[PDB]
């Protein structure tokens, strides 16, 4: 196996990243999509690196869809799903607040998750800037999981949001709260092994360009947590 990273900057702003793992047979295939997602950029990073230890997990979440009128609804009904988590009402509505307004202090969003506390709603992150990214994930077989899930109407963000929040609940954390810092992407989810992946849409407004994740985790498991959640590399078998 081998791990290939991509990330891809325009005027020194990320436009584009992604990560394949692939046994050597398809590295060049690999290579070569990556090479190919940013439309257009003036620098571009891809890291190909031999896997040492790896792990193969089932998935085996329940995908559900929920359409609401307002983001407000689609929101408040968000909270309600992370509170069949465990997640006391206040703190799911306090890593919803910190999306909205913007999850980086100082402006805009983050390219990687909150991690809140799931008890006290406190941020465990030390970087409020960049947060911690999920990394080192794949679909085992991707080619076969992205024609079947778009032939059930799922789009490619989700195919890439599934393994991404999947590797996440396998690392332990309890639940997710995400919606896209694309403008126009509305449709966003909250996961967890009880509630599975959960659709919801308008989760923001079309042209809000604030989006991003937080992590439900529990505090007396965070080291552990980010250790997987940043150097365990997991192939998912559906």
């Amino acid at each position: 196996l081998f791990s290939v990273r991509m990330r891809a900057q325009k005027n020194g702003k990320h436009v584009s990243g992604a990560e394949r793992i692939v046994k050597k047979e398809e590295l060049e295939t690999a290579v070569k999509e990556l090479l190919n997602r940013p439309k257009e950029f003036d620098f571009m990073n891809v890291k190909v690196e031999k896997v040492k230890d790896f792990e193969v997990v089932k998935f085996n979440l329940k995908i559900s869809t929920y359409s609401f009128k307002s983001p407000e609804e689609a929101r408040e009904f968000a909270v309600k799903k992370l509170t069949q988590e465990g997640i006391k009402e206040e703190v799911a509505k306090k890593a919803v607040e910190i999306l909205s307004k913007g999850a980086n202090p100082k402006g805009g969003n983050m390219r990687g998750a909150v991690l809140m506390d799931i008890e006290t709603g406190e941020r465990l992150e030390e970087d409020k800037e960049r947060g911690v990214r999920t990394i080192h994930f794949d679909w085992k077989d991707r080619k076969k999981v992205t024609e079947k899930l778009l032939k059930e109407g799922y789009t490619l963000r989700t195919v890439d949001a599934l393994a991404l929040t999947f590797k996440n609940l396998f690392c332990g954390v309890v639940a997710e709260l995400c919606w896209s810092d694309d403008p126009d992407y509305v449709t966003g989810y909250v996961s967890g092994k009880e509630i599975g992946y959960v659709r919801i849409t308008p989760l923001k407004e079309k042209g809000d360009p604030l989006g991003g994740r937080v992590y439900f985790v529990s505090r007396k498991e965070l080291s552990e947590i980010i250790e997987c959640l940043t150097q365990k590399v997991v192939l998912i078998e559906l």
